[PDB]
């Protein structure tokens, strides 16, 4: 009943930077023009959501945040032809426009289309399709999932299997694939390799399930809080160590337990200090490091260049390099036929009205990925 | 007449940094067990060398520098199999001993046996062959070749074409392979492809070669010495700049020519800014950028890790990642196949007599290099 005209549904709007979210009405515009208007049933909450509270992501406010989800569309505008109503989806926030020189390009993935580098708020026409009490509320990555109905482009948006459990494959939109495919996509990690991965949260746990899929021998977790490593150990991990429980720089007891260095590191937390850890802690000689978590605005780090001209490989990757609209339909039917898990990472499951006290139970290290459900 | 005997011959020694070589008359001990001495016939004047002097590169001194070079093989130590006396050899600074985990990893060529990381001067035994008014004098590299004859392990030494011009095959030894390897199998560069390089010196303009063999289609060469230009065109680029000329960054013109980033970007001069540039101008989403140059001593790079998270690969390798003594048999070979050029890389041919004019000459930017004959 709702098709050509505006809803009124709840949301999670964040007004200013460092304030819990606020559960409000807020009226969503039908779409327009190759847009599609989507019934979310379940969203992540991924860290990188919580950057946009605490300042480290910067992105235009007053904002309805959320990027990792899936849903059912209830509305299509104009033009669109890769997804109907009814359709099980899950929307992007690393767009694939698919004309564009990275599109166009076999590897790259960062579609120039993206509302990352420099955030606009707003969807790909300049404007916004949501209200809350009379004010225009900016839009997150494309996606804003922290809403019971959201309006994305459509080439933010991927059609799924019908049969997709929403509570699961929403994990599909974000943390897992970028995490797997940092593994198998951007390391290209080998058979019988060692692997470190710093931060076992979300990501990171999906980093360990991608180098045992492609068949390393050895992987090491690195977190402060050790109540994570059980939950490592599980999906592969073969060994953690705690930081804190050291006397000397990890990458020394790394460098040492791996005989003079790791195949592969993972660079899951979001710190400068840790990338360059990473980065040392790999073979010299032929050693890759992936970075994969997000530091904070603008601050530079300071590295010897040397630890490159031995032979070592840095690089860096959005959503675990995966050409979003290409991937996650592909992504989907591995997890379908069974190829890998996506419980384990799932430690609560909450209302959406309990969007704070998730975001609460992040912060204070008890939970890996929180569900939460319209 | 020589074999088990030592050898008094000309060296040039460098007693001091910042000092010119002094010619001199040295004692070559003979060959010791597993190692080979070998009468020099070309040397080439790498800028490895004369970071030696100037304090970039710290070894010990007093030291016989060196290590681009060609001759015969003039005795053999008990053990020896690998070479005989007679064969035209090709000193290898990057030894390749076939029993440590970078020997034996597929890609990796940085043998654990170095003695670039932390230089100790000497043979691999910790001792010196060199003798010069009865003062000890160190080896450099393991190859020391800035003398009528030297000693090597046999780790460090390749047999060779036996019709060979060493006074050409010389540059196998270090700036040709260093920067054709750099383009091709660090970087693996694509065919149709554009490229920037940072430095058209011996080392850069093989990186040029190496560029046009992966098929390239655009090359652009920097440099702030001009007269550079015209052999940098003779070789494959397309096109030169001169960052001297700007008033705006030089990736700012960078990535504005090349519509958004180049494909691959090598640095191949030394300097920690130009490593940065050079990696902030290739593609955000799929750049590839080698670090080749050499920098001062233990400095360190500022840099924004955000450069690395859009999806940009940075890396770095010694002497073009190739396993030497696998390699430089088959780069001759190649060479002496027509499947590349070095006369090209050659604008001065002098004695050894005169290894400071050539000196001079780098430091001037008259020469790309400078072939030295005994
Ligand atoms: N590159 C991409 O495309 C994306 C990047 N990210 C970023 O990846 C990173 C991780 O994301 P999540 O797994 O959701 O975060 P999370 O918060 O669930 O996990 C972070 C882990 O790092 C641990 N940690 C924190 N500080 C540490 C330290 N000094 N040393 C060792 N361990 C430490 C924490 O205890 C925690 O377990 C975040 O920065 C996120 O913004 C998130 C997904 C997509
Ligand atoms: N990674 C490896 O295995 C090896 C590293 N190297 C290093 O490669 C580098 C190049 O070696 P060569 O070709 O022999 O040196 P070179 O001295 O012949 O050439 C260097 C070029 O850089 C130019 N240049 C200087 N400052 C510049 C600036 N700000 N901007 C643009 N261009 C500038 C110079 O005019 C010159 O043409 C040296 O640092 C050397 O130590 C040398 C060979 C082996
Ligand atoms: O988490 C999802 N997206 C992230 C990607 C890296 C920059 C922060 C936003
Ligand atoms: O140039 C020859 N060898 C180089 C290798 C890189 C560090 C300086 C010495
Ligand atoms: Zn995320
Ligand atoms: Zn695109
Ligand atoms: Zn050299
Ligand atoms: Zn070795």
């Amino acid at each position: 009943s709702t098709a050509g005209k505006v809803i009124k549904c709840k949301a999670a709007v964040l007004w200013e930077e460092k304030k819990p979210f606020s559960i409000e009405e807020v009226e969503v515009a039908p779409p327009k023009a190759h847009e599609v208007r989507i019934k979310m049933v379940a969203t992540g909450i991924c860290r990188s959501d919580d950057h946009v509270v605490s300042g480290t992501l910067v992105t235009p406010l007053p904002v309805i945040a959320g990027h990792e989800a899936a849903g059912i569309v209830e509305s299509i505008g104009e033009g669109v032809t890769t997804v109907r109503p009814g359709d099980k989806v899950i929307p992007l926030w690393t767009p694939q426009c698919g004309k564009c020189r990275v599109c166009k390009h076999p590897e790259g993935n960062f579609c120039l289309k993206n509302d990352l580098s420099m955030p606009r708020g707003t969807m790909q026409d300049g404007t916004s399709r949501f209200t809350c009490r009379g004010k225009p509320i900016h839009h997150f990555l494309g996606t804003s999932t922290f809403s019971q109905y959201t309006v994305v482009d459509e080439i933010s948006v991927a059609k799924i299997d019908a049969a997709s459990p929403l509570e699961k494959v929403c994990l599909i939109g974000c943390g897992f694939s970028t995490g797997y495919g940092s593994a198998v996509k951007v390391a290209k990690v080998t058979q019988g390799s060692t692997c470190a991965v710093f931060g076992l949260g979300g990501v990171g746990l999906s980093v360990i399930m991608g180098c045992k899929a492609a068949g390393a021998a050895r992987i090491i977790g690195v977190d402060i809080n050790k109540d994570k490593f059980a939950k490592a150990k599980e999906v592969g991990a073969t060994e953690c160590v705690n930081p804190q429980d050291y006397k000397k720089p990890i990458q020394e007891v790394l460098t040492e337990m791996s005989n003079g260095g790791v195949d592969f590191s993972f660079e899951v937390i979001g710190r400068l200090d840790t990338m360059v850890t990473a980065l040392s802690c790999c073979q010299e000689a032929y050693g890759v490091s992936v970075i994969v978590g997000v530091p904070p605005d603008s601050q530079n780090l300071s590295m010897n260049p040397m630890l490159l001209l031995s032979g070592r490989t840095w690089k860096g990757a959005i959503f675990g390099g995966f050409k979003s609209k290409d991937s996650v339909p592909k992504l989907v039917a591995d997890f379908m036929a069974k190829k890998f898990a996506l419980d384990p990472l799932i430690t609560h499951v909450l209302p959406f009205e309990k969007i704070n006290e998730g975001f609460d139970l992040l912060r204070s290290g008890e939970s890996i990925r929180t569900i939460l459900t319209f």
